[PDB]
């Protein structure tokens, strides 16, 4: 399907110029392409990878050569030729759904979804992975962060009916003090790991949060035991003996989110693609259910005044309203339908007995060697799906991505922390650092990292999604799409990424779950956590 040898000669002379070594470098590595019947399909990835380097050098040698247009049509076909490999030699992708809760006891909601995945997939293993050394994180932050709104609202105790504490106000006051006390733990975390280097996570938090906010490590021992039964009783598979997660580059990365900034989604964002990396199969978050079988409601149109969004978590709402498969469900939406449309919905679910007619299954699903297939919505792409055989290349270009972006973050955070600054300081330091190394092939990036500290702690702070989210798989696409690696800048419009999407059929993203995010929050929420914490300060609770 790639243009042959000569095919590509006569798209490059005039007959006067002459044939450079360089550009037989390109004809004979093109030779050498079309006779790879004995190789794998990342081995002629890596041979086109070859090829267009060459061109490359090529066109940079020779600025104004006659060839260039020629070549510059090659590197088209090249991409092109890329695509074919992706989409016409796929493999079983591996029989494994992972999901993964660290930090703290898991909730019976997700176990609630997850069984849900389990009753139409019992061909696949199911892992729910978490971290035996860190079942306290959660207490921690969120003890921490409650201490902090006291005082917080204690320094403002005469202000509450002052117009002028705005909840914005509220939230940089009360983000000073937890960046205090956020500081405070890990200075004791780091000493302690110095004079004693295998204590584990949940030993150093359960005395710190003895010794400084007077909890009772019988309880949080209790604790210790209650989560850990019931993550066994559900599937669960130890970080701490996924050997080759544990001894790699990036768990550094994973402990820094777990134990310093307290994020366990950019932890999870760092384990998945792990897990995709040394297994194979598909990952899931917790707040996903299985795809609706595509016939089921095709019997009912949707309203002309109804989004498409509305409409999907309308589907699912009268899933669970009428065969009550998760408890508790959400029907805020269904109940806005005319009463016409509702009863078509209890129709339709009236005719069916089984499970197995409502939910679809997965099946024999394959994928190449190349890929990550990533989940999308309105949005744009989004990894809380996430399908891969073993040791995809992408996922080697995805690992990559997130140890990179790491590297330009810690290069200009850490030495702005060491400096025992408050807030504030530590703050413009940081940034200061990050926009002096700013430049037209990072700006957006930078940017969003000038944000890192307030991750969790402070309304619309979206950091995570350019270090270990989806901008790093779209990077990642472009890295294989540009014979590359270390993309900073994405150039990828929508049609590019549709070759790397998961089809909608898979997966319903549109659960009562996925609305409410665990690590960020936007300012209606947090307007409303202002009013109620203000409530509950002067009620004493
Ligand atoms: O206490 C906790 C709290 C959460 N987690 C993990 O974090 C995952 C993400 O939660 P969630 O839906 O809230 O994140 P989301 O709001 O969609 O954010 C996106 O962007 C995020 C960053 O890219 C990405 O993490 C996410 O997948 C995106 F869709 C959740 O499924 C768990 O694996 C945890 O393990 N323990």
């Amino acid at each position: 399907s790639l243009v042959n040898r000569k095919q590509l000669e006569k798209m490059a002379n005039v007959r006067f110029r002459t044939q450079e070594d360089e550009y037989v470098a390109i004809l004979d590595a093109l030779e050498e392409y079309h006779n790879m019947s004995e190789n794998t399909v990342v081995e002629k990835y890596l041979k086109l990878k070859d090829i267009n380097s060459l061109t490359d050098i090529y066109i940079d040698t020779y600025k104004k050569s006659g060839r260039n247009k020629a070549l510059k049509k090659f590197k088209e076909y090249l991409v092109t030729e890329v695509l074919e490999l992706k989409n016409n030699n796929l493999t079983p992708v591996e029989k494994n759904l992972h999901f993964v809760w660290i930090g703290g006891q898991i909730n019976d909601t997700a176990i609630n979804y997850i069984n849900q995945w389990k009753d139409v997939n019992s061909d696949y293993n199911v892992n729910v992975f978490y971290d035996s050394n860190a079942f306290l994180i959660n207490t921690l932050k969120k003890t921490v962060v409650e201490s902090a709104i006291n005082d917080t609202l204690e320094s403002f105790r005469e202000n509450l009916n002052d117009p002028r504490f705005d909840y914005n106000k509220f939230f940089r006051k009360r983000m000073e003090i937890i960046y205090d006390k956020q500081k405070n733990f890990i200075n004791y975390y780091k000493a302690q790991r110095e004079e004693n280097p295998e204590l584990i996570i949940d030993d150093i938090v359960k005395t710190y949060l003895s010794n400084e906010y007077s909890k009772e490590i019988d309880e949080l021992n209790t604790y210790i035991e209650e989560s850990l039964n019931k993550i066994t009783q559900n599937s669960g598979n130890d970080v701490r003996n996924f050997e080759e997660f544990k001894n790699g580059e990036s768990f550094n990365l994973y402990e820094q989110e777990l134990v310093e900034r307290w994020n366990l989604a950019a932890a999870s964002d760092i384990l998945r693609i792990s897990a995709l990396k040394e297994i194979g199969g598909m990952y899931l978050d917790v707040d996903m259910l299985p795809g609706i079988q595509p016939d089921l409601f095709e019997s009912i149109e949707k309203p002309s005044s109804v989004t498409v969004d509305f409409w999907e978590m309308t589907k699912l709402e009268a899933i669970m309203k009428y065969k009550e498969y998760i408890p508790e469900y959400t029907s805020e939406h269904f109940d806005m339908l005319d009463e016409e449309v509702q009863s078509s919905f209890e129709s339709v679910l009236a005719s069916k007995s089984d499970k197995s007619e409502i939910f679809s299954s997965l099946g024999d699903m394959e994928a190449s060697p190349l890929e990550v297939k990533i989940a999308f919505n309105s949005k744009g792409i989004i990894n809380q799906g996430l399908i891969s055989v073993k040791d995809s290349y992408c996922s080697n270009l995805i690992v990559k991505q997130i140890e990179n972006r790491y590297k330009i973050l810690n290069n200009s955070l850490n030495p702005a922390i060491s400096e025992d600054n408050d807030f504030n300081t530590t703050t413009n330091t940081f940034i200061d650092s990050i926009m002096a190394e700013a430049n037209a092939d990072n700006g957006r990036f930078m940017m969003e990292l000038g944000k890192y500290l307030r991750v969790g702690f402070f309304p619309d702070v979206k950091t995570t999604i350019n270090l270990s989210g989806p901008e790093a798989y779209a990077a990642a696409y472009q890295d294989l799409l540009m014979f590359k690696e270390g993309s900073m800048n994405i150039h990828l419009i929508e049609a590019d990424l549709r070759n790397f999407e998961i089809s909608k059929t898979n997966i319903s993203q549109s659960t009562e779950q996925e609305m409410a995010s665990l690590w960020s929050f936007d300012d209606a929420r947090a307007k409303a956590q202002f009013e109620e914490y203000k409530r509950n300060y002067f009620e004493g609770s």
